């Protein structure tokens, strides 16, 4: 009456045998979960990699949240700094006796659901004002990986996991991720986050940069609760939360300047979203789906790590996500359109399965690429000049008014030095006139066609 919980979301128990390909096993389940958002991942019982990690030399910069449901937060702060630092050891026993003293109970008498529900009534109350505090930041020195790492002399118990496909450290470079292939600096989105967990530290609702996938592995503690809601109702979400929290949607200038918030799940059933849920358990996974919103909280004090990929399901996904960025004025991690070339120029050695599919959204590239180039000319513009984009920083090659990194082409005029607007917006650079401006373009139509023919010979 106060919370009713979701429904459960699929929970999974593959086999040694379907657990043996991970990117096999994620397209088998994607019919099921895909319906859902999220889904939970039970390893095969044996599948135990190894932890082992000194909690008195770990140690991190805290982050501080404050719980207040539609109350806007901050996404990432990449960049911790800090005077506040605590080991894995203290943070725990700040965690632990947080919770205790909270329920005046010892922590694992304290009933999930109690937990969760209790989670619920006290963002929405407006005098109560709990704030908690938990580590998140991509792998380091001070603080590294949960799972085995090849360097230091190994126990035959690393070596069996080391390679795994669900050692998530293994996903920025294994062969079926697009994201792997990316020869541009994208680390923040690349590589494995460590979460140090706390009772009711959360993370707002959310879905991944470019919609990629994500996984998430919980190595020990309490359980991680999740809320879910599949890629089809995206929108859906968005307009509730648009409706009930507008300063959310304002535009911002910066990729570090994302604003985001807790909301109630029940807030969203009410308004016909579907949603999901789970707690998610030491030794489990969670998979979320492309543009499937996700939220949660921690039971108690724990650890996970989790990171983004991307199949070749996801690739036109991708472009969608860019188009859609462009419609919002949203900054880009990459440039979709550099990665698909660059795959492109490795057709030989690409998987064929990869190859075929880059093939498909390569076409549907060009093929909008002419008709684009069509149009400016059809506006004046005469003059041109071939550019290697990839060479550009971002930040010197985003498009003036719709932010997308450009990397087919880009309008310049010498009237502004160094600035670019995409071919949707070749009237927002300046006033002169068309005929002033240069065409800059990394590939002739005529140089792309063969790239595409690569392609197809590697895929038949
Ligand atoms: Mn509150
Ligand atoms: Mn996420
Ligand atoms: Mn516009
Ligand atoms: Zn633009
Ligand atoms: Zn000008």
């Amino acid at each position: 009456s106060m919370f009713l919980p979701p429904p459960e979301c699929p929970v999974f128990e593959p086999s040694w045998e379907e657990f043996a390909d991970p990117f096999a096993f994620i397209h088998k389940i994607r019919p099921i979960a895909e319906q859902t958002g999220i889904c939970k991942v039970r390893p095969p019982p044996d599948w135990q990699p190894p932890f082992a990690c000194d909690v008195d030399k770990l140690h991190f910069t805290p982050r501080i949240q404050r719980l207040n449901e539609l109350e806007a937060q901050t996404r990432v702060k990449l960049g911790g700094g800090g005077a506040r630092d605590y080991t894995l050891r203290t943070f725990g026993e700040m965690a632990d006796a947080f919770k205790s003293d909270y329920f005046n109970m010892p922590v694992h008498m304290v009933p999930t659901e109690l937990v969760e529900k209790e989670f619920w009534r006290l963002v929405s109350t407006i005098e109560e004002d709990v704030t908690v505090e938990y580590g998140a930041d991509i792998a380091s020195k001070e603080f590294g990986s949960g799972f085995p790492v090849r360097d230091i002399k190994l126990s035959p118990e690393e070596e069996e996991y080391l390679d795994s496909g669900w050692n998530l450290n293994n996903m920025p470079v294994m062969e079926q991720s697009v994201l792997a292939h990316i020869t541009a600096d994208i680390c923040g989105m690349k590589l494995p986050w460590l979460y140090v967990g706390m009772c009711f530290s959360s993370f707002c609702w959310h879905i991944e940069d470019h919609w990629s996938y994500s996984i998430n592995y919980l190595h020990w503690g309490e359980p991680k609760t999740w809320y879910g809601v599949p890629g089809y109702a995206a929108e859906q979400l968005e307009n509730v939360m648009k409706k009930l929290a507008p300063e959310l949607f304002v535009s911002q200038p910066d990729l570090l300047h994302q604003l985001v918030t807790i909301m109630n799940p029940n807030t969203l059933m009410t308004h016909e979203v579907p949603v999901y849920r789970t707690n998610q358990c030491a030794g489990e996974f969670v998979i979320t789906f492309p543009r499937a919103y996700h939220s949660g909280f921690n039971q108690g004090f724990n650890f996970a790590e989790a990171v983004n990929f991307c199949t070749v399901d996801w690739l036109p996904l991708g472009r969608q996500c860019v188009e859609h960025y462009r419609l919002l004025h949203r900054y880009c991690v990459f440039s979709h359109d550099e990665m698909i070339c660059k795959m492109a120029s490795k057709a030989d050695v690409l998987d064929v399965v990869v190859a075929s599919t880059v093939q498909k959204d390569m076409a549907i590239m060009i093929e909008d690429e002419k008709a684009l180039r069509e149009t400016v000319r059809k506006l004046g513009v005469i003059d041109s000049e071939r550019m290697d984009f990839e060479l550009l920083p971002d930040d010197e090659r985003q498009c003036v008014k719709c932010k997308t990194t450009c990397f087919m082409s880009a309008i310049s005029c010498s009237c502004k030095p160094g600035l670019l607007v995409c071919l949707h917006h070749v009237k927002e650079l300046c006033s002169c006139p068309p005929y002033k401006y240069k065409l800059r373009y990394r590939y002739t139509l005529d140089d792309l066609y063969p790239m595409m023919n690569a392609l197809k010979l590697r895929a038949e």
